[PDB]
């Protein structure tokens, strides 16, 4: 039940945070509408198909139900429904559930790391909002193909088997999920909390798996929305699991992404990089972290000394994100966020938008504006 010992860096110039205005309701709402405003053009240019992951020159190409980023279109689309009760929204997300209940029927395109972002901002999504059986069928059944069956984004994974314990009362999905969260945890964070981030190779041969390449700069780099996966992920199994350890192992890798951003608040592409390298920067991760403070602030105890500092850091970064890395260019195909880093090895979206990049975005903003029930 243990997690092992990380290094815990104190907030460094924590009046960096502490010195920012919050943002007040008017600029949330008036995020939300910019953001809205480029939805409902993109729902015109995708109409019952998706974005691909990432933008082409700011502009997204339009692709079917295959990839593991399908589930984020229908996630800012119930977001969208969240603020504004738009049964338009809901009727075109809810034809991608059905797409997605689709996929898993026959199996379309599935790995198992991506069933939880595919699903829940998609499928969990509606069933929080409306209880529709068809949602929950398709939860249910990625939930099973996820326990048929280690990197840092299975803390998001995860969640989708809590859900499925908590809908059936079946403690095995609870056992594999807490089981999951250990093993990650000790397994893909470093002893200095930042994320570990390596080339994979099989553990019996030592074959490569292509056509994938690696995520971060090197081996000994800090990758900015693997770091945020976990300040993310462990809030989120926190819910869950209640154990103080999570408390601690968040504070660890939020801190060390909290000390490596750069001026402006808003992460380079791998936390080695700052203000100089010339390096683009992953909004994306930024975005993510803000999702993951806020979590993790729910819970909080109010005599932890930093809390105050993780409230205003988080206000700090989505302002950041709102004035300066926000669109503004109101064109069929544009993303709601500018500049992430899709896969860097790769060549694939660099400085490029990205639709969790746009979810997280929006669901930072929703969760500012309104008591969100949790889609995770």
């Amino acid at each position: 039940m243990k997690i092992k010992p990380v290094k815990v860096e104190s907030i460094e110039n924590p009046k960096r945070f502490l010195n920012s205005r919050l943002l007040t309701k008017i600029e949330v709402e008036e995020a939300i509408e910019k953001a809205l405003k480029q939805l409902y053009i993109n729902i015109d240019y995708f109409g019952e198909e998706y974005p691909t992951p990432a933008t082409f020159n700011n502009i997204y190409k339009v692709m079917d139900n295959t990839e593991w980023t399908n589930g984020f279109w229908t996630g800012c689309l119930w977001l969208a429904y969240e603020y504004n009760q738009d049964k338009k929204l809901k009727n075109i997300a809810h034809k991608n559930v059905l797409s997605f209940l689709n996929r898993i029927n026959n199996r379309i395109a599935l790995d198992h790391h991506d069933l939880g972002f595919l699903y829940t901002p998609s499928c969990t999504a509606e069933y929080r909002i409306n209880g529709d059986v068809k949602a929950l069928e398709a939860t249910i059944k990625a939930a099973d193909k996820l326990m048929e069956r280690l990197i840092i984004d299975c803390l998001l994974n995860i969640q989708l088997l809590f859900f499925a314990y908590e809908q059936t009362g079946d403690e095995k999905y609870r056992q594999v999920a807490v089981n999951h969260f250990y093993a990650s945890a000790n397994n893909v964070v470093r002893d200095d909390s930042s994320a570990f981030h390596t080339f994979y190779f099989d553990p019996e041969t030592g074959e490569p798996l292509k056509g994938v390449t690696r995520q971060g700069y090197s081996d000994e780099s800090s990758w900015a929305r693997g770091q945020a996966w976990g300040i993310y992920g462990i809030p989120l199994s926190y819910r869950k699991m209640k154990d103080y350890q999570q408390i601690i192992l968040f504070k660890g890798m939020t801190n060390y992404f909290l000390n490596r951003l750069p001026e402006d608040k808003v992460s380079y592409w791998d936390l080695i990089f700052t203000d100089g390298s010339g390096q683009p920067r992953d909004t994306s991760a930024t975005a993510t972290a803000v999702c993951g403070i806020h979590e993790m602030l729910k819970y909080l105890p109010e005599v932890d000394p930093d809390k105050e500092t993780y409230k205003y850091a988080m206000h700090t970064m989505l302002r950041s994100l709102i004035e300066q890395y926000s669109n503004n260019e109101l064109i069929a195909g544009r993303p709601l966020l500018l500049h992430g880093v899709y896969s860097w090895h790769s060549g694939k979206g660099v400085d490029e938008g990205n639709i969790w990049g746009d979810y997280y975005y929006l669901e930072a903003l929703i969760r500012f504006y309104k008591d969100w029930e949790l889609y995770w």
